């Protein structure tokens, strides 16, 4: 019966948009489901129709990065003992800790958990990176899982740390992980587990041939896209004269794509001299940036990515989590000049792999690489038919609505 | 399979907050939700989560609310002879349902010609919605906020329609939604009233029975954008009683007056009241807090009595939460049906705005919290409101109907 459920996720819109369908799935089986973020992301919440909860101060992140991407410390997209000594895989735990979980978490973790004193909730779903969420859980004895818009580089840098750590002598072992988040859940009067790392079970909204394996309770869910506040617009309706070719800088990480390699507006002016129709999603930003307009593009601030994609031919992008999964679920060919940052490469990869799509790093890419690309895409139609048969594994997993029995099951074994 | 359902709504955030969960649970079961109504509801839409369709222009009706042909609070054959109902549904269509729809019909027939929906799921009074699916061959149910006096009236008035000669049969409905409909190529028909089936947010024991297809749901709060402030986490150490004016609100008792009175008793109180009358009071009393926002479904939880004006969003929070209503309304839409249905049920009481006096209100608020048969009766409200299936439940049950009655 009736559940009090908490969304935890850092603040970061791309985070959030990919957990609001099964939220929604939540909430229409009668529960009650509040998100918790950082004050920043309320507004965000807020137009999702679910109800916010602003937990803790903001954080510096943002500032940080700009002030300094991808480096091999950052570099998880080959998480392998192959690749990794203890040394390696310990330094990677180290500087993702410092760096980046303890900004997005401690800033709000403390007024997470009071808030979860409060207000009890019998489950916790978490962003696979915000931890803050299962201390949380623990504190009050909720069930909690992840739930995933990422290819598991982090289930699976894990899976290498413990490897390695079993390894080593009693001395010697270290875990920075442990170390944090068993730090914080001391004050509270509670134990590290490794279920805080990975969750009591993982909901994962990748198709399972492009996820990598692991050691995990493992709940598959249709990805549905929501792509934030969206309305159809009047010009939509004329379906296409030629090619349609979506780029967007994304939803987030638009502010911070470096600035080292090819401008947006050359990517512009490349694909203005196309025979195809180009529609550029671009923020205030890089919109101030370009002389020209193409005759061929047509620039927005917001668009439905949902409504936009079908019939589109090719979608441009550097490996969120939304553009990927909406462009998937569309049998859309995607071209995804990226980094190593996050799962954006095994985003790119994984399709590459699979003949779905391209992947160039964001460092070799030209007028003449975008151009051959999207080139082929258009023209070869293993392209096409590689990504109809990724829509239709994705149209077989069952849907959030089907999955929330599962959860309610688990919730049931694995909560107080 | 994967269905395109589309959600029409009259351009009123309280309509379309009572349809946002079910919409929901739809797009959570894989199917496309798009909700359409006219341009300044875009935003409301927006905000729900869901994708918004603007279609058409705003309309005028804003620019003599309780008189006798605008009461459909008794729709019993016993009080309305033939020109009585007729004059009813004359006086209805021209300023209400026209005024409403006919500024976007048009425009909701080719969305849904370009869009070819599966399904149309409207709001009772939005009959564009109906229009656009049998032009299309859609599906189409109504999902009601209210008791149901709208199908009940037309009842009374079909009725009545039988009893006439040939030649004074007369039927506005039909005459507007089948001259529409002519100019397309369809038929007028009795669904395009009623819709093929009634997706119903009222618990059984409170609404009025019909023949219709009748598909129960249960009453999910949504009032709208909302987040949890830091305040509320402090549990009353006194009865909580709750006052909004709602989205509407004055030749009655003022809001000034009324905050005053319960200024003076031994409760807390929380007003939601709009920009000019917070400015309208002299003093705020020392037991009473104004907001220009709260999350009536946060705020409900522990609360002891909510006064309003009987508008489902309210009238909805507070029945799942228990909590005893006192209904201070007129004969305007259901208003005066939700204000007695809790009353002759002992969950609640209702009177009418014009007889609300200061001693009304504190006598009728201490009676709904000192008297625990109202608690009580509340309560059995609460729980048949959570026996009823939700919105996830009737998913595979809406997918069928559409199934069966539709392309």
């Amino acid at each position: 019966s009736h559940m009090r459920i908490l969304f935890a996720t850092v603040s970061e819109k791309s985070h959030l948009f990919t957990m609001v369908p099964l939220a929604w799935s939540l909430a229409a089986a009668g529960h009650e489901v509040h998100v918790a973020s950082n004050p920043a992301l309320t507004a965000s919440i807020k137009s999702t129709g679910l109800t916010a909860v602003p937990v803790g101060k903001d954080h510096n992140l943002h500032e940080m990065l700009t002030e300094n991407l991808e480096n091999p410390l950052s570099d998880w997209s080959t998480p392998e003992l192959d690749r990794h000594s203890w040394e390696q895989v310990l330094m990677k735990f180290k500087v993702s800790v410092m760096f980046a979980y303890q900004t997005y978490n401690d800033c709000m973790v403390h007024e997470l958990v009071d808030y979860a004193r409060h207000w009890q909730p019998d489950l916790v779903i978490w962003d696979p990176v915000t931890y803050a969420g299962p201390v949380a859980a623990r504190v009050v004895g909720a069930a909690h899982a992840r739930l995933l818009w990422c290819i598991d580089i982090y289930a699976k840098m894990r899976e290498v740390f413990l490897a390695r750590l079993a390894e080593q002598p009693e001395e010697r072992r270290e875990d920075p992980m442990a170390d944090w988040l068993g730090g914080i859940l001391g004050r509270y009067g509670h134990t590290f587990d490794e279920e805080v790392v990975v969750g009591q079970w993982t909901i994962d909204q990748i198709p399972t041939s492009l996820q990598l394996p692991l050691s995990l309770r493992r709940v598959p869910v249709r990805y549905l896209p929501h792509n934030g506040p969206s309305e159809i617009p009047d010009w939509l309706r004329e379906a296409p004269g030629r090619p349609r070719v979506v780029l967007t800088s994304g939803v987030s990480a638009r502010a911070a794509l470096g600035g080292t390699f090819m401008p947006v507006a050359d990517m512009i002016n490349t694909l203005g001299s196309m025979d195809i129709d180009v529609v550029a999603a671009l923020p205030p930003e890089e919109v101030e940036a370009l002389e020209k307009v193409p005759a061929n593009t047509r620039i927005v601030d917001f668009v439905p990515l949902h409504a936009l994609l079908p019939g589109a031919s090719v979608l441009i992008h550097h490996g969120g989590f939304g553009s990927w999964g909406t462009a998937l679920v569309n049998g859309v060919p995607q071209f995804i000049p990226t980094i190593r940052y996050a799962d954006w490469w095994n985003k790119g990869t994984s399709l590459h792999e699979a003949g779905a799509g391209l992947v160039v790093h964001a460092s070799e890419l030209t007028a003449e690489v975008l151009r051959e690309s999207v080139e082929r895409l258009v023209e070869d139609a293993s392209y096409r038919e590689a990504a109809e048969r990724l829509r239709e594994e994705n149209q077989r997993t069952p849907t959030p609505h089907d999955v929330v029995p599962v959860i309610e099951e688990l919730t049931a074994e694995h909560g107080r």
